[PDB]
């Protein structure tokens, strides 16, 4: 029911078909209408910018493109990431929960999937686990 807007989408191939970014983080908007852009991170932004941000009582969409090196040599992954911690309200969770698959459904080339509730399964640990396979 919950629109995603096509600057979503925008902010999204800017970082996958130019690299321009290192991850675009995405939030309910006020009016619980649509899902907009909150935060663009630059091109050489790093892991901490990102997950620092996070908010511990709500819940958050992002794309990271996460690299990393197999042996010496360059690898990308274009990561989702469900922020969805346990303190944030149940409506908070309701929204984006049944939201989820609409966005990751537009925003085509998703790699990589990782659903995180805490400080250790949001860690960049966990989440090049995750991207390295």
């Amino acid at each position: 029911g919950i629109a995603v807007s096509d600057d979503c989408v925008q902010k999204f191939n800017e970082l996958k078909l130019g690299h321009q970014h290192r991850y675009v983080t995405f939030k309910m908007n006020a009016s619980n209408t649509e899902v907009v852009v909150e935060h663009v991170g630059g091109p050489n932004a790093t892991y901490e910018d990102f997950k620092s941000q996070l908010p511990e009582r709500d819940c958050r969409y992002a794309i990271f493109d996460y690299e990393f090196q197999v042996d010496g040599g360059q690898r990308n992954k274009i990561t989702f990431i469900l922020w969805a911690p346990d303190s944030a309200p149940i409506k908070s969770k309701m929204m984006y929960t049944s939201t989820k698959d609409s966005i990751k459904k537009k925003l085509v080339g998703i790699q990589v999937e990782v659903q995180a509730t805490d400080a250790a399964e949001i860690s960049e640990d966990a989440v090049s686990e995750r991207a390295k396979k």
